[PDB]
RNA sequence: GCCUACCC
RNA sequence: GGUAGGCUUUUCAA
């Protein structure tokens, strides 16, 4: 008996043939909310991956989990947990419209607690779309009145209009009713502009004129030193700024000061290239301090994966789909390789023995989250993060062998990058960690496995190799496998309350193993 | 092959 | 359509 045959009738067969398990459903949302369905895995294409995970979302709702999924979407945005926000926004679309209707009005009434920027707003609506109305109008209405009038304005100035839907839109197409005067205001200058506005008018609201006024003057004035002292008093952004202004260093250090955390993550390439993030400068000792804050980091919601995308591209010099270049900083490079591990919601020890193994077949090519890093790079990351929070924790790799772990625990992320660059291949033989550990006589509470769950090797299955090892170590071993993608496949036995079921990727990952490893 | 802002 | 920034995919002051 092998992975080519069924343990039990609750298996099914994977991508390759061989038997796992099914993921539940409620963990395949999960593992969806984390990594989407964008490019598929190396098995599965991206229009089949958000069919099935469509068809497991309505499966929940149909079953009664309606309500249960909602809250868990609300939790993961509202925490952060999740890189991107289109599988969230996407599936609180969905359960917007499903049969049951306490689903449904849960999932409108969560609308302003998960779409707290516009952009968040016009991707829900417009998967609405793809898929107006008393609770739709509402929704809308409610994102707008309940707001404070001075920060509308920022937000309906900073995006004005994202994915082909304004403000300008939506204001019209729930017939919203300004609760008040400084609501009106912004109401007016968003739909009809703002010499309208400025034609037709509290300290208060006066307040709101100002800055309207502002944002329309930086558009019109010539003077940089005008710009810059505009954006000194307003707090205006990078939108704010008409793009020829964007050559300019003096903007940009300007911009820097108190510029928002995912501005900063995203523009370090741009900045150390127009020398406002000259070396030795003070204005870089500024940006290391600040990435590495976790407070803000947190505060910001900067998820892990868009650092290591910046981190990667950063240090690369040069952008994938850009054209510019720069030297990069080393202090840059050491600041976000340090703030990955503070992005992630960061748990006490439990002193526990860890195995922690890499799947580095080729599967593990495949691309995550329609980036530019694969599956093993992010298995490793994931893997380096538990490695140094557990210090007593031995890591390794595997595809249908064990292979020598290229990484260790003090690496820099980039250097374990490149490392699992040259590495990832082969086939895939899950249960290579729970029988190499036997063999070595080597003791462990946890086994983590970042893999994809697509085993296709002719050895005994990994359940079989974690029961096998228990036995003969006489240790109650557990078993977390850490799903690095959005497929529902599981080798992790539903039926054996010492196997769990996780996403990797999930800021809050950290959480979830130490609850499990603590018997809670 | 994509995102924004401005003018038109 | 013309122009200009950027692509670390949409820039979460939070
Ligand atoms: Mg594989």
């Amino acid at each position: 008996m092998d992975q080519t045959q069924p343990l039990n009738e609750k298996q099914v067969p994977n991508s390759e043939g061989c038997y796992v398990w099914q993921v539940s459903d409620m963990n395949r949302l999960r593992r969806f909310l984390c990594f989407g369905s964008e490019g598929g895995t190396y098995y599965i294409e991206e229009k089949k991956l958000g069919q099935e995970n469509a068809e497991a979302l309505l499966r929940l709702i149909e079953d009664g989990k309606g309500c249960e999924v909602v809250q868990e979407i609300k939790t993961f945005s509202q925490e952060g947990r999740a890189a991107k926000q289109e599988p969230t926004l996407f599936a609180l679309a969905v359960c917007s419209q499903c049969s049951d209707i306490k689903t449904k009005q849960a999932a409108f009434r969560a609308v302003p607690e998960v779409c707290r920027i516009p952009t968040h707003l016009f991707t829900f609506i417009q998967f609405k779309k793809d898929l107006w109305g008393r609770a739709l109008r509402k929704a809308v209405s409610d994102w707008y009145n309940t707001k404070d009038a001075l920060n509308l304005a920022m937000a309906v100035t900073k995006y004005k209009q994202r994915n082909g839907w304004s403000h300008k839109d939506l204001l019209r197409l729930s017939h919203i009713k300004p609760a008040n005067e400084g609501l009106t205001m912004v109401a007016k200058y968003v739909s009809k502009g703002w010499k309208e506005v400025q034609e037709a008018y509290s300290p208060e609201t006066e307040k709101v004129l100002k800055y309207l006024e502002a944002t329309e003057r930086v558009k019109r004035t010539k003077d940089e030193l005008e710009i810059i002292h505009l954006i000194d008093e307003y707090r205006l952004v990078r939108e704010h700024l008409l793009t020829i202004h964007l050559k300019s260093k003096e903007i940009w250090k300007s911009l820097l000061q108190d510029m928002p955390l995912t501005a900063l993550l995203r523009n370090l390439g741009k900045m150390t290239a127009d020398s406002v993030l000259a070396p030795a400068s003070s204005e870089v000792s500024s940006v290391c301090e600040r990435l590495t804050n976790e407070k803000l980091l947190k505060k910001a919601r900067i998820h892990p994966f868009h650092i290591l995308v910046a981190l990667e591209t950063y240090k690369k010099g040069h952008g994938n789909r850009g054209k510019l270049r720069w030297i990069p900083d080393t202090s840059i490079v050491e600041a976000l390789d340090n703030a990955f591990y503070k992005s992630f919601k960061l748990v006490e020890p439990t002193g526990k023995r860890f195995l922690l193994a890499i799947d580095v077949s080729a599967s593990m090519n495949q691309r995550v989250l329609g980036s530019i890093l694969n599956a093993s790079v992010v298995a490793a990351a994931m893997c380096m993060l538990v490695a140094r929070t557990e210090k007593d924790s031995h890591m390794v790799a595997f595809s249908d062998e064990m292979l020598p772990c290229p990484i260790t625990v003090n690496m820099l992320l980039h250097e374990v990058v490149e490392k699992m660059s040259d590495i990832t291949m082969g086939s895939t033989d899950c249960a290579l960690p729970m029988l190499w550990a036997q063999k070595t006589n080597t003791a462990a509470d946890i086994f983590i496995v970042f893999t994809d769950c697509e085993t296709n090797v002719e050895d005994v299955h990994p359940a079989t190799a974690l029961k096998q090892y228990r036995e003969k170590m006489g240790i109650p071993a557990k078993l977390i496998v850490c799903a690095m993608t959005s497929n529902g496949f599981s080798i992790a036995d539903p039926d054996d309350r010492g196997m769990l079921d996780i996403c990797g990727f999930d800021s809050g990952a950290l959480d979830v193993i130490r609850n499990f490893t603590l018997d809670l």
